[PDB]
């Protein structure tokens, strides 16, 4: 039984990676291990990572937030902001690249969050 | 309230074929696993070694529980033209045989998973 | 291009002997790079065969209709059989069956729903990967 | 009533690159080559060796017509920049990127020899 | 764990499938539930057939002969037609080859000649179609 | 240098059942050769063209060098009197013969070099 | 005679990256998993989500069994230089500890598995 | 292509700048379908070899014929002298490409066209 846990596969989530800022994803079962959530005391989901260049990861539970849109972005940041010199880079708007990505990621997510949650597994689940 | 959804097991009757061990899933192109054509279909995957994929009508879609259902399945098809029934109750064999028995063993295999972890193995990439 | 009766994107039936008026859409030729030539002196176009398992193919124009819907291939059934041999004639009147009756009506259903959208996202989710 | 259209060969500046040969493609996924976001934009290509997309703005393209109008555009980009910014547009690429850059230029001006249609059969990315 | 099958992984061998001629193949795993033998009171095993359009199945260890060469085939057919019952079975089973299928027959002979003149672990990484 | 074909080189190629197939002579994708000598009597690896690409080894008795497509009636007509041949293709076949021979004929139109980076098919 | 063979769980050591989990194969390419450089190599692949692979001195192959054996490669490892040991020490952090922790992940998953099956499940394509 | 000093399936050491010199092998641009070109000065299309390979235009001038590993000591002294070892990824990459370079040199033109032409 699935209902029983915050996120299930197709749900869209922020993640927190140390260095990275909060990036759209979507919860997905990983392509080789066939689960998409474990316990490692503390739960961890596994995502993918909305873009041109799409990756995925096992995130833990804390480091995630349900996706509702873009707008959630600034009030993120500042909580994470809240080490010295962590803060000064949290708070960094993002350049090159990587703002083209997270951009994307965004207008992927955004389409993603329009759908039903089965569409939505249909369209966006990244092939590996 | 739909009687099948992404991931279920089915056996799927096309014509001139026998039921085979299929999965409910989503049209890789249309992103939809069920339509009305006042009449519902679902879209299904056929197990084995060279997968296929069809529109199926719900009247031609039974629950896939194992392999123990085919004989009951040949003999209620058969009992539903003279030809037809002959041709309905003969055994497969050669390269449709293999490929059926095929099927059977993915279908089998992932019916002792939970739907979640069979739709992450066992759904064929387009 | 604007000067041609079919362009990339175009939905067409195609008429194939032995086979049904079958659901395409007008593309580039996957290695040559066009989508129409003469052979001048009758025009060909190239077809990507809608369905679960496609195929493509240079098809004279003489043997292209502008696809509107599934409402059409009556009639075209019913101009081919009357254009055509006694044996061509009972055999383009009887109806699919099988394996080429499911991929023939998975066509129609991707053919209506690129039909339902404008030719450049049609382009850009239907045209076939080669 | 737009300025580009799918197929259309384009220079786009992304910040902390130089200004790079890009083809006007529809995204694999959205399906769509133009988008609002008050402002213009449009999906493209970076042609290469190891191509890459991207949502440019309008403001970030010109038409391409050949490699002799990348030392203007660098002047001109310098010149609209910071002074550490402006030293950093006039310096001459270098490297993997200098090849890479090279590679997207030879591929946008066989591109640009070609009619539309056969450019777009020919040279978009599959994804 | 392994070391008591008769074949392994790698192990090139003929198999039968009615309607078709003993046929040059690789034991191998299966791509999705990644074994190569089962038991159905009966032992089976995963070739992959050689040629240059590959398949694959699970075939009982009855329908599967070691391979050494291209030459055993004559007497596999012999064998075949005079255990083959039915009259029918054995002109069919006597006839040779011919258009694609006898091309694609010589390919995979090529493929497992070639096969077995390596160490099972190189062949392993060369002939292991990918699915 | 005592070989007839090399690698690109366009032939026309006779499969018992087919009709004379436009190809290009080719390395086989595992076993890495073009030619070999199967017993005393020499075959040649080809790619058939068309839209649904196949390959095989052939006997150099059943090569003719392609020139173009005018070779065809001749190569039945004399098949036919060496020997169901005469009769024309039809269908899916006729149709992947015509794309056969459409990249055949662009194929012949470029350098060796150029056909083979263009024409031969990734296995 | 060898001490590792294709299938084989080991950690591998590259300089300036973490003790990470691989498992040993065949070249794509070359079609053997073992060399000489005098001193013995094998081929490794890198296990994560960005699979990688390397001929990698036997010197720096140590048997994987699981990760409670990190903390001792990482003081055994930590080298003659000051600041070589320094870095050793430090913990892994972002993109590299997430995809560290991917290859755990699976290498713990395969070490659960007998050899054949592993070598079927976690060759990595190429 | 008798008349050029390299032809598609040969090997050369090619030298981009920032970059230590690198077992290659001549092909044809998998879009172009050209192996060389003019730009007064000639170019060739190379593929760099090793388990990530990439592929690029050199000119000539930064092209030495293949025959082995032993080349590049002198290789280097010889850049140096006209203008450091290699370490972690790019060390095992480069080791990844003379190991390809040199099963490839062991082999006729024909059969290491067959075998390394990578795939794009
Ligand atoms: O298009 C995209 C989507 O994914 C990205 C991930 C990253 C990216 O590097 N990360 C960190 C990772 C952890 C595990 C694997 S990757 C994620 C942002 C946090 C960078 C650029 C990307 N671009
Ligand atoms: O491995 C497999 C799985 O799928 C198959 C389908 C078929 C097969 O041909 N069919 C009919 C189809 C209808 C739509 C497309 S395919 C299905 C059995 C009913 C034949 C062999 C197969 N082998
Ligand atoms: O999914 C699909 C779509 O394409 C098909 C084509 C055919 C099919 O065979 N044809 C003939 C062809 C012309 C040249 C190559 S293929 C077309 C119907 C006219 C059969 C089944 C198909 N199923
Ligand atoms: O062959 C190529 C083509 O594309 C490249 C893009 C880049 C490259 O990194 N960029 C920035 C990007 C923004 C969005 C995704 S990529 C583009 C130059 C501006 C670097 C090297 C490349 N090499
Ligand atoms: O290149 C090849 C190799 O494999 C083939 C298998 C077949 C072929 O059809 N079979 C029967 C099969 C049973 C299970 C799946 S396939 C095998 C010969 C017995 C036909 C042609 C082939 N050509
Ligand atoms: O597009 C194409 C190209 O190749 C074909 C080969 C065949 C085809 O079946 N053959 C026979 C073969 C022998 C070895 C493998 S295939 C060749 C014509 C003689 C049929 C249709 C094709 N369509
Ligand atoms: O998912 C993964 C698995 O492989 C990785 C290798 C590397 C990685 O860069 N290396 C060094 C290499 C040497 C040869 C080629 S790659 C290995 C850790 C020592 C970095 C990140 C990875 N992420
Ligand atoms: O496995 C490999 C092979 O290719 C590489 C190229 C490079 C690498 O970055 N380069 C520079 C390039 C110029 C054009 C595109 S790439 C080449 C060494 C000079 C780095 C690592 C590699 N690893």
């Amino acid at each position: 039984k699935d209902h029983l846990l915050k996120y299930n596969v197709g749900d869209l989530v922020w993640s927190k990676v140390s260095g990275y800022p909060w990036w759209p994803c979507m919860v997905s079962a990983d392509p080789l291990l066939h689960s998409y959530t474990k316990l490692k005391s503390a739960r961890q989901y596994h995502v993918q990572f909305f873009g041109d260049a799409p990756e995925r990861a096992w995130i833990f539970e804390k480091s995630l937030v349900a996706f509702e849109g873009e707008g959630q972005f600034e009030k993120l940041c500042q909580e994470s902001a809240k080490t010295k010199a962590e803060k000064i880079k949290l708070l960094k708007p993002i350049s090159g690249k990587l703002r083209a990505q997270w951009e994307m990621g965004i207008v992927q997510a955004e389409e993603a969050a329009s759908m039903s949650v089965e569409e939505r597994k249909a369209k966006f689940t990244f092939l590996y």
